[PDB]
């Protein structure tokens, strides 16, 4: 693992987040659930728990993005760059961007909105990106077949957990 | 009615639309139907006509938008600006955005999208605003409970015609 410039982590266990709009290519449901599949991620193996907001201004900022969108940081079309998330901090920090010239899938057809939001998630949570091919923090997207064998990798539960530590509930091995 | 400075138009009539996110706010189905909506509003009037591209840049981009965004035209929170459109062009010309800090609806309970991506699309046609008070490029939003009245006025019309014609036959 690496994480950001001396260990920007948030200070509360309770973070809020807010969709803030959706993709033409996926119903809104399949949207939804990707997305709380990606929080429930980072959720089972640490202290911290999420919200989901409507209105008004989230830890959290998620949207879908073509090219320039208000960042510093335009998108590159259909390939290259699939997304992009900020580490914690106010405003602009938390949040998370997908880039919808790319195609996002509840399969494996075009970009996983899952597998990503994880990654982005990784992101607005501290973490950076790892060497560790095998672990979710590598800034390459996979190609893969099996959903069900997303497990996180051993160098996300521990940088993630160096950051934040382990849920309350759970025993250490 | 009016149109922009240097007249501004498409020197084609058969345009293209992309939607290119979705509203929180409403059902996706209500947004397209709102879109195709606001289109043939001005179809029937001109020999026009709109098909939806899903990639690709198209003429028409419509999108949902808040505060700072792909232009230097941020928007400004709940109510006053509700949307705003480019006249004729390439580009961000031709394109529509909308403002999210509104509650849009497909009825009058807040901000109607149908409404507002007419007045727009008139923009992105070459309308600017009109005099008219009883017009749809009139400036000025009514909470306007009777669509079930709703007309073009006769000045959309002839704004409209001015630029690109009635009908064929
Ligand atoms: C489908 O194409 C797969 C190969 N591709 C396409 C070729 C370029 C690289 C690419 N990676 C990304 O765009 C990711 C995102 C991923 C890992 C989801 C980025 C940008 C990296 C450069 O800064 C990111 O890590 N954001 O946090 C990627 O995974
Ligand atoms: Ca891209
Ligand atoms: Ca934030
Ligand atoms: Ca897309
Ligand atoms: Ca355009
Ligand atoms: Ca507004
Ligand atoms: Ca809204
Ligand atoms: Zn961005
Ligand atoms: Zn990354
Ligand atoms: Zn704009
Ligand atoms: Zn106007």
């Amino acid at each position: 693992f690496r994480t950001f410039p001396g260990i920007p982590k948030w200070r509360k266990t309770h973070l809020t987040y807010r969709i803030v709009n959706y993709t033409p290519d996926l119903p809104k449901d399949a949207v939804d659930s990707a997305v709380e599949k990606a929080l429930k991620v980072w959720e089972e193996v640490t202290p911290l728990t999420f919200s989901r907001l409507y209105e008004g201004e989230a830890d959290i900022m998620i949207s879908f993005a073509v090219r320039e969108h208000g960042d510093f940081y335009p998108f590159d079309g259909p390939g290259n760059v699939l997304a992009h998330a900020y580490a914690p901090g106010p405003g602009i920090n938390g949040d998370a961007h997908f880039d919808d010239d790319e195609q996002w899938t509840k399969d494996t057809t075009g970009t996983n909105l899952f597998l990503v939001a994880a990654h982005e998630i990784g992101h607005s949570l501290g973490l950076f990106h790892s060497a560790n091919t095998e672990a979710l923090m590598y800034p390459l997207y996979h190609s893969l077949t099996d959903l069900t064998r997303f497990r996180l990798s051993q160098d996300d539960i521990n940088g993630i957990q160096s950051l934040y530590g382990p849920p309350p509930d759970s025993p250490e091995t």
